[PDB]
């Protein structure tokens, strides 16, 4: 037999990977002179489907079904007539058909990233048949809940697989969704991706502390009524796209001076290493020598002058220790 005259080929090409689907496998064989020859006894072997029992044609042409498996893939035909391997080729494509949201898998690896990051997060989709079996060619499309969050570029891998990153200047949480041509797929894994507050915008406008003299003063501390020194407030803080973030202040109090409502003028050493969050309410900075046991006393000798100079030295970034220098007067200052 000739290997040129002579053809191996399944039809339908393409069948979806059902049990059902069926192909016919021709081989049409002929001699040197292209004449076709007839009584062979012919076997044919695939790597995927059930092939049936070979029956022979007319024009010298050999027959057998193959039922569909449940296999995505091209089913390579191999073929051997009185026991001896014929060099034809011949394969089929079967197809998945379908997509299966149940063991397709949906996940990011990173479920956070800062705002300042433009690579962002990679989410990972990984389409499968019913079966178990990768679909390719997809016309798959992520998507995102979060404003200012960008899905970037997309890419059909050829393996059932289709990733892409994204990335947003605005802070939140960012549901990851997906869709195959226009279809958005219902029952997934819910995946999050939380925007991190990203770099300190070292141009801030606004201010970030807030020192004030005492009002509310002359209340149980150590059990007894103490005279509250001066309170301190924080406030938010903001990345170059003015996302709130949660950082440390480090300040020292100077050395302060105060006059009190019955004219007696006092000091009061400053103090080096104090902390306190941003955005904070307020923070009594009370007389440690304090020992009133009245709160009328000590509202009779409440302070109404404090002259100490506050000063903001550092500003903890999500990513590093930013020195600074704020500072923040009562009256004169500290002297």
């Amino acid at each position: 037999l000739s290997t040129t005259n002579s053809t191996l080929v399944a039809a339908p090409v393409n069948i979806e990977a059902n049990s059902s689907d069926t192909s016919v496998v021709t081989l049409t064989l002929r001699d040197n002179n292209n004449n076709p020859v007839t009584g062979q006894t012919v076997v044919f072997t695939s790597t995927l489907g059930t092939l049936g029992n070979v029956t022979e044609q007319a024009s010298g042409l050999y027959t057998a079904t193959l039922t569909a498996g449940t296999v995505s893939g091209v089913a390579s035909l191999s073929v051997s007539v009185g026991g001896n391997a014929l060099g034809v080729t011949g394969n089929i494509t079967l197809a998945p058909g379908a997509l299966d949201a149940a063991r397709s898998i949906l996940a990011v690896n990173k479920p956070s990233i800062n705002a300042d990051d433009r690579i962002g997060s990679t989410i990972t989709f990984t389409a499968q048949d019913a079966q178990g079996n990768a679909i390719t060619g997809l016309d798959i499309a992520f998507m995102t809940d979060l404003e200012n969050s960008q899905i970037m570029t997309l890419v059909d891998h050829n393996d059932g697989t289709y990733t892409a990153n994204i990335n947003g200047t605005q802070t939140g949480i960012a549901n990851i969704a997906v869709q195959s041509s226009g279809a958005t797929i219902a029952g997934l894994a819910a995946t999050m991706v939380t925007i991190t507050p990203g770099a300190w915008n070292t141009t801030q406008a606004t201010p970030v502390m807030t020192v004030a003299l005492p009002i509310t003063t002359c209340q149980s501390s150590s059990g007894v009524y103490k005279r509250y020194y001066i309170g301190i407030v924080t406030h938010e803080l903001y990345d170059n796209y003015g996302n709130e973030i949660s950082g440390i202040l480090t300040y020292n109090l100077g050395a302060g001076r105060y006059t009190t409502v019955t004219s007696q003028n006092s000091s009061v050493s400053g103090s080096n290493g104090l902390t306190r969050r941003s955005n904070s309410p307020v923070s009594h900075f009370i007389l440690t020598s304090d020992a009133y046991t009245s709160q009328a006393a000590c509202y009779a000798e409440r302070i109404a002058n404090v002259n100490v100079t506050i000063t903001v030295t550092a500003i903890t970034d999500d990513f590093k220790t930013s020195a600074v220098n704020k500072v923040f007067i009562l009256g004169t200052g500290s002297n």
